[PDB]
């Protein structure tokens, strides 16, 4: 069995694309200015700019990942092995929801561009400055550095067709189910609103959907949606998820 | 110096699950099942059972969570509440309670429920009250409220469909009342009200005539939920900035 969920509730949502003019001042001190916006963010070999295209998490998106996991822990849940896209906002999200498995020293995170969403939402002709693993764990982050990628983020392009994105992922997940095969038989993806429809499409089976309702489809996703796949029988299929949702709206005025 | 600090309640179960969310928490033996994450691990139980729960609701998981970070919020700035009252709806005691355990307070605060801080009763569905749960049931059901508090406007007090110029009245009687039992026994006051209770309580506080209730109404929206306000002494008492940061999140989505 198989589990793919959506990362955290984002600080460039939340707070503007221009964000970081509310945290950061001249000299790049970080100042928290509402009480989502965590008290520290970490620092980046780069400096507070890679943010702006790789935005973090704010604390209600942690707290969501931090119930989702609970939750798995109360339902008797075994999580064996959880990748996430290489977004500063899925790490975040996946540890925190190893925090409430209370496994956020036990387990350590694959980390995998091959679980990224669509290049084609990518601004410019260039990718986001992800925080290689080593940068990661550095900042107190349960991950594996030693898990080699499967596609690593130079072989990704740079603001790719479509029908490259849902095979890159039915490529990606077929790989990771092999990965283990009898080395435990849950594995979790931390990922994309886009990763649900992508991953498990083909996985279950099914003809991908045309370029128009995917995005149909992908928009109507929450932060820390999430879905479950089972099948060596080879015919995946969707089962009720072992949890439950997590609906609650805005702060409101 | 001598401040008022008014704020809103939590998020309401009632809001994001309906004004049918009953039907969606228990079932036909009157178990209560919870659905979603959001919704508590349990509800306390009630004199007349749940269905006395449709008329006085109570705040969500994301709501307890949001007062337990405006407490967290006060007691990281060393902002000292010496006194904490609160409107009996449970959706207020419950907000109330967390941001007592975010202060690191519930075992020494007892909160003061005072029915003159309900809203505007216009707003109250037919024409009964909703059963409020007693002080001494919630003192029963670890809530930290001082079951000793003489209230200034009575249950038995409050009329039904009452008036635009009744609740601005008794909203201006109930907070001079509580400033006044307050002016030696301790510096800071913190009300947990409704969002009516922001205007309501400190418009003619601070030298003004009412707004008329259209305009009323209009700023009464666009308060938050732990929307927080703030009040200092120059025997007229001004506006001022809070001393803790705003709040906001959006939904899940
Ligand atoms: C499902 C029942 C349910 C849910 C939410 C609410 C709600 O949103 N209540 C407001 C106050 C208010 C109440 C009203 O019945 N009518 C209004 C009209 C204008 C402004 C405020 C109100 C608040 O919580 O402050 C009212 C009932």
């Amino acid at each position: 069995c198989l589990f793919v969920c959506r990362h955290g509730e984002r600080m460039d949502v939340v707070f503007g694309k221009y964000w970081l003019s509310q945290c950061f001042d001249a000299k790049g001190r970080y100042i928290r200015t509402n009480l989502n916006m965590p008290h520290s963010l970490p620092q980046r070999s780069g400096g507070f700019r890679d943010y702006e295209k790789d935005a973090p998490i704010t604390v209600f998106g942690c707290m969501q990942a931090r119930l989702v996991g609970e939750a798995l822990l109360e339902s008797n849940t075994i999580i064996d092995h959880v990748y996430c896209s290489p977004s500063l906002r899925c790490v975040q999200t996946a540890h925190n929801i190893l925090k409430g498995l209370q496994q956020e020293n036990h387990l350590k995170i694959r980390v995998e561009p091959g679980l990224f969403e669509w290049t084609k939402w990518v601004a410019g002709s260039t990718l986001p400055a992800w925080i290689p693993p080593s940068e990661l764990a550095a900042a107190n982050l349960s991950v594996d550095t030693t898990y080699r990628p499967h596609i690593p983020i130079s072989k990704l392009v740079v603001s790719e067709s479509y029908d490259t994105y849902i095979s890159r992922s039915f490529q990606v997940t077929k790989e990771i189910i092999s990965e283990c095969k009898s080395k435990g038989n849950n594995i979790l993806i931390v990922a994309h609103a886009s990763s649900l429809e992508a991953c498990t499409c083909q996985l279950q089976g099914l003809s991908p959907q045309n370029s128009k309702d995917f995005v149909q489809m992908v928009r109507k996703i929450p932060y820390l949606g999430f879905c479950s796949c089972e099948e060596e029988t080879g015919i995946w299929q969707l089962t009720d998820p072992p949890i439950l949702p997590l609906t609650h709206g805005p702060t409101g005025g």
